[PDB]
């Protein structure tokens, strides 16, 4: 729609576009004042899923969850900066290699964990817990994304069988069609007849290969039990005794990225920055209005934890 | 329907890769090795799609990116089309801020080069812009998107900034002109003629048709400019004019070369020998099934080996 270079221009204020990364369209940019990459969601007013997604996003903030970093609101235009994530979909990296091992599965599953158990700690349901929907950054770590479906109907093979006819359990039934697909690399019901596939679901009946192990076998079926309230609880999916293999601590759900503690070089960096002193700019930071002020200070926080010099650009 | 059956058909003759773009997935050839881009729909979630294949399975030209292949299943259909790993036109000018003239010379004459043989295929794009140009390896253009491309002569039945003013109101290639002149003028100046926040204010810059003329353009740029810019149709430039016309021409001497180097006829006698053997045929055998272009997997391998060739690379399948 409508094809104007000015509905760009209070956004190249403070971003410098590079090439699109995904065709919603998605472009890939640097934030000026910190030089961190980011991903900026373009969209032209021609949903109320924006609204949901983009609302849960304020109120989520999670290592495996993918950062809302600022809101641009246009006359024309939304726009949503996002954490930019390189690595691709968890779907991608499933396919290209058959099929992932009981360890390879463990480490990207413990992740998936965690963001979801804190969804749930925040009173969220996603709604929606499938491959495409999971994401690798830089370091590979797993980001949770698309809250637009989230609560405070996603696809029909991950959905639960309590959830086509009419919350935190079909999350975990999905978790477990997660579980499934890692380590077979196909679904537990499947068929080209959706009207098959959903009786499938229904029966809660599945092939059992040969490679999975006895405690593989084990966990998979206490996820996908077609009553939901027979479906593990997350307390003990959290130290249950699979997840713990190879560990032997719990996974740690708890978020590493608060709304009320600030980083005081960050701070100190704003401060300096903007001609403020202290109070003031953790007042304003504590806002979290999600303009450009809330970029800068996650995206400096971002900076300083790859290691990088704690400095804004000088302009 | 998040079915990964779906893709059975498909990873028998491409392994795929990383999403770069209705998702859109980047991938390989098998027989062949050469890399391609699979554009993904799920038939749950437009008759766009079916104008786009039926269009891009008659037009064949080295600036429209090809179709080499289409596969359809209960829930997905399977677009294989030409990689184009140099990106959008118009995150390159966006880069470059703005382009010389010489430089809009060089790219601008592929534009017209692609235009008039949509044209002379009896097609509108009627949506062009520089999102849906791509440069391919060679840094060459490749025109896509044909969604909306329609039979002006035909039977009946895009974005704004780029609409000829008749578009506006409520007819011919002549809208294509017009959009190529809106080009020209970003190519050149790195921002639209006519632009605004106000979408009504943007219907009447358009319909009254005056734009800013930087002082960095040339007295030739304002001219063609003006030819392609007419608000009224019949006072626009033609095609015909337009691939000899002075400023298109400048630093060539030669005009536009719009006609098609990619044939439906000429078939590349290395290729069909190498399929003849692959297949186990003959050559006026196999040569036969390559004329009927299915656009199934042997239309994808002939078209293929043909772009391994034009490479320089070796003629030869795994």
């Amino acid at each position: 729609g409508s094809g104007s270079m000015k509905d760009y221009d209070e956004l190249l204020k403070y971003y410098e576009l590079h090439e699109t990364i995904g065709t919603a369209k998605v472009k890939l940019a640097c934030h000026i004042l910190t030089g961190e990459m980011v991903a900026i969601k373009i969209m032209d007013k021609n949903l109320p899923r924006i609204k949901t997604e983009i609302e849960a996003l304020k109120n989520l903030r999670h290592q495996h969850i993918c950062q809302l970093y600022h809101v641009l609101e246009t006359a024309n235009k939304i726009f949503m900066v996002l954490e930019y994530c390189p690595g691709g979909e968890l779907f991608d990296y499933i396919i290209s290699q058959d099929r992932l091992s009981e360890e390879e599965t463990r480490v990207v599953f413990r992740q998936i964990v965690s963001a979801v158990a804190y969804v749930h700690s925040q009173g969220y349901a996603h709604r929606d817990l499938k491959p495409e929907n999971l994401l690798f950054d830089e370091y590979h770590k797993l980001k949770l994304i698309d809250f637009g479906l989230c609560a405070k109907c996603g696809s029909l093979a991950y959905a639960a069988p309590e959830l086509i006819q009419g919350g935190s359990e079909a999350d975990v039934w999905s978790m477990g069609i997660l579980l499934y697909v890692l380590m077979c690399g196909f679904l537990p019901f499947d068929d080209d007849n959706v009207m098959a596939l959903y009786k499938k679901i229904m029966r809660g009946k599945y092939d059992v290969p040969k490679w999975l192990s006895p405690s593989s076998i084990l966990l998979l079926q206490q996820m996908l039990q077609v009553d939901p309230k027979k479906r593990i609880s997350m307390k003990n999916l959290l130290n249950h005794p699979w997840i713990m293999q190879d560990y032997n601590y719990p996974v740690e759900w708890q978020s590493k990225n608060p709304f009320i503690h600030l980083d005081d070089d960050c701070v100190t960096e704003l401060s300096v920055h903007h001609r403020n002193n202290r109070q003031t700019m953790e007042d304003l930071i504590s806002l979290w209005q999600y303009d450009h002020l809330t970029a800068t200070y996650l995206l400096l926080l971002a900076k300083k934890a790859r290691g990088k010099p704690v400095r804004l650009r000088l302009s």
